[PDB]
């Protein structure tokens, strides 16, 4: 796999041909392909890597800002939609980025206008965002289970029109508990939306 | 349109969530000061406008949180158009602690512009990790930008001083003084710090 | 659309004139492939294509202007996004009488993405002229890219020889016994070429 | 550094291989003058002064290059800032064998500050062939810059004629008279050029 020969290149500090290394794995699978087959499959094993005292915290620090970077500019070659947006964000405590940006990837992929706002918003703040700019959903991803936790029962149900919760750290009950449309698969999402 | 205007318009698109005028003006805004002059015409005086209206309370949370990780982005894109040499690399990240991660991208970008092989590797690295890092990739020097004070006060006297052959601080957060405690090279100015290494 | 198909659009968009859809046709290549993968999978298909249209007789030269004035402009937008970093300049030019300037261009910018501080000067320089200056600037290198064959065939032999410390040759126009006569180092590859140095 | 000190240190900058302290005190011109402001004040004057002291034997043809391919990658910016307008395009280029690019540029940028779809296509445009462009891309005028008069003197009587509906010659290197005997009409100034094709006559 190119997953592995990505991995050293980050470890060894060559950028330049780590870069090389995905924008192969781009022109061979695509930009769906390549989220599935090199990007998650690497943040894995950096993640288990550094879970096994393997590397330290700056190489983990290392490839992450990397992967963020890659999928930033596919987000950037879907292109901004016109139309009522869906935020897309994390809950309050929540400061992993990824799996956000690969739910706005997958909504722009489909014509859905998904602003990425970043990590970590407070709950009555992204109310009021949602409320300014007619947002037709929001959307949340929760790797650790821990934040959701923390918040009252039905604290997610009126952020806005749909609210959709996702992520490891999410499960069905509470969902409902917290009052959001769960989800496990980001390519159901769109159509969730019914447009 | 105008040059003498594109930190309002893009102010005003990034607060409505007009994501796609937002990426026109800051093209728009490259082409007018090219690379450096954008990020010091454009990207940063808005950044500081969304963090003052912020602590004025006239913003929440949500919106600062949007109109930065645009402009992130920006700077990433940037970052990745200029070259990497080879050579003995430069790491960039700021003190454990320190969550604000633009000024150290900022710091990379012009080591980079300038041929210096800066990796930048995001926030909040804990200085032991940092340190085997250097050592591992033989780097020349570590570069570290602090916008808080706070986090390097927490540090011990003399924290930085075998980071890298070379370290750096600078950030608002930052004086020389709080440099000399902490074993580390005080600068002020991003111009100076290519021709320092 | 599909990325192997932004080749025949771009080329139907300057064919028509349409210079905006031109400029979206390259930025969604730029974003797909990034700055190098733009240049061989998008720049030099098109201009490839451009000559070949031309040789059909599909298109005349004011066409080809056309569309070579826009593959410039947009190399040069790459050029000033690598930036410049200082130390002994390599000085990347054509030879006499070669009015063709993307190759040099391209040349210039796998260089500058290698941290070398290329200096592109244009096409056409005069020898005398272009070994004063390399002298004057302590150049460590010439690189000079020829697409035709005749302008290298109207030099004296060892012409090449002096220019400076490294002296370079590529380009179609160019082959390593031409090269010998000349008195430069043949290349064929763009990217040895940072290596070599 | 001063507004007033700009011109003298952008030009020893390019001439010391400074590409970068270049790109910088043209910014700062831009900062300072504006668009159009900068292409008056420091990006013309520059130009100039660069060929005085090429005249004056003090640069080579290595120098001159270097600070002229400078200035047109600039010019080409601006020209691109100034937006593309749909419509039926404007051809503008050098005659044969002109192979100074400048003053076709700064045509073209002056039209399209003022909405006009101007097409620059380079310097140096063979004349059959121009006339074959104008013709499929339906082009309603062609503009023609020309610095010296020898390449206008090499052109046959009447050879610009009908490249389009309208011919514009300009530059230092023409006049009245070069212009009537190749069949355009002879333009001076810059300004007046986008008013010269709105109301026809
Ligand atoms: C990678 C990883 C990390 C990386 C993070 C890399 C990065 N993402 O930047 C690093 C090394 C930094 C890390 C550190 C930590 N994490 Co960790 N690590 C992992 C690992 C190995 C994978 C996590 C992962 O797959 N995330 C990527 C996302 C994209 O996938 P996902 O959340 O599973 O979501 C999927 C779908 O739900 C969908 N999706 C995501 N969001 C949404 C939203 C919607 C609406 C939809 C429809 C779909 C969707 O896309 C994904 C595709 O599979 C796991 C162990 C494991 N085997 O899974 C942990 C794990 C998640 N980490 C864990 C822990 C404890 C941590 C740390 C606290 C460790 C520490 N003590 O410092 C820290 C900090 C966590 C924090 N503060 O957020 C625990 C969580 C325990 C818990 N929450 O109950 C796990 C489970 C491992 C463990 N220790 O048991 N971690
Ligand atoms: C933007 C901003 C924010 C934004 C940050 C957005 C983001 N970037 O993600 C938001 C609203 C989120 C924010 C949050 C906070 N910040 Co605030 N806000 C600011 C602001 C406006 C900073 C501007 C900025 O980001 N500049 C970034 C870089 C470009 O600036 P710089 O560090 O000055 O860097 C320059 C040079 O130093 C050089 N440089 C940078 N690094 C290096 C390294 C080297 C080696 C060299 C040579 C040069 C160099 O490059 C720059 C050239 O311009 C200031 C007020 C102001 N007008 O400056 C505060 C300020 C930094 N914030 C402040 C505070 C208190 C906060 C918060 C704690 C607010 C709170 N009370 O919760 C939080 C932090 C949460 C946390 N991490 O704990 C204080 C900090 C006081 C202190 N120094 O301890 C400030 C100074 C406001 C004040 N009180 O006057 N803030
Ligand atoms: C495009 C083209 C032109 C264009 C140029 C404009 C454009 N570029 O679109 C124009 C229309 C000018 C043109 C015309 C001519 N050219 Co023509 N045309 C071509 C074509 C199709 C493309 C090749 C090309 O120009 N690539 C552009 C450059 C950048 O790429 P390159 O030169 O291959 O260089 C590569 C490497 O060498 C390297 N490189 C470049 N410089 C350097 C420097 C160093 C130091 C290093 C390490 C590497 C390096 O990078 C490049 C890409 O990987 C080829 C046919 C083909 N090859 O498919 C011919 C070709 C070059 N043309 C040819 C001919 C015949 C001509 C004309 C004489 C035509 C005529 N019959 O009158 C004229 C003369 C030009 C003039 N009158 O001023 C012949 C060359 C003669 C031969 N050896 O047999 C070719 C080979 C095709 C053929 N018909 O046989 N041409
Ligand atoms: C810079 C310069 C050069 C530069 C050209 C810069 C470039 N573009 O690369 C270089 C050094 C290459 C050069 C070349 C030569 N040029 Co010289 N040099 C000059 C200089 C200083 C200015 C030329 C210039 O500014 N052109 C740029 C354009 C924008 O300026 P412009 O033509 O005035 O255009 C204005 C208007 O005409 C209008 N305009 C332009 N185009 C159009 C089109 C239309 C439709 C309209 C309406 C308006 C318009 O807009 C412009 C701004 O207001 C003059 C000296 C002087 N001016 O006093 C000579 C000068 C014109 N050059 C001269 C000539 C002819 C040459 C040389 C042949 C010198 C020689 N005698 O050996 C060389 C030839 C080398 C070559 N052919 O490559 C001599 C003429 C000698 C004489 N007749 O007595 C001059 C007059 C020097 C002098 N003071 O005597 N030159």
């Amino acid at each position: 796999d190119l997953g592995t020969g990505l991995l050293e290149a980050l470890l060894r500090g060559d950028l330049a041909g780590a870069e090389a290394l995905f924008r192969r794995g781009l022109r061979f699978w695509g930009p769906e392909g390549v989220l599935e087959h090199l990007l998650l499959p690497v943040l894995r094993e950096v993640g288990e890597a550094w879970h096994r005292g393997e590397i330290g915290v700056a190489e983990e620090h290392l490839a992450s800002t990397f992967l963020r970077a890659r999928l930033q500019e596919l987000l950037d070659l879907a292109g901004f939609p016109p139309g009522p947006p869906v935020l897309v964000t994390t809950p309050p405590g929540e400061r992993h980025e990824i799996g956000a940006m690969l739910a706005a990837y997958h909504l722009r992929r489909k014509g859905v206008p998904a602003l990425y706002l970043g990590p970590d918003t407070p709950l009555p703040d992204l109310r009021a965002l949602a409320r300014r700019l007619g947002a037709g959903a929001v959307v949340l991803s929760a790797v650790l289970s821990e934040p959701l936790r923390a918040l009252p029962d039905g604290a997610l149900k009126d952020l806005a029109p749909r609210v959709f919760l996702g992520g490891q750290g999410a499960g069905p009950e509470e969902a409902r508990r917290l009052g959001a449309e769960y989800m496990e698969d980001l390519k159901g999402l769109a159509e969730a939306l019914w447009l």
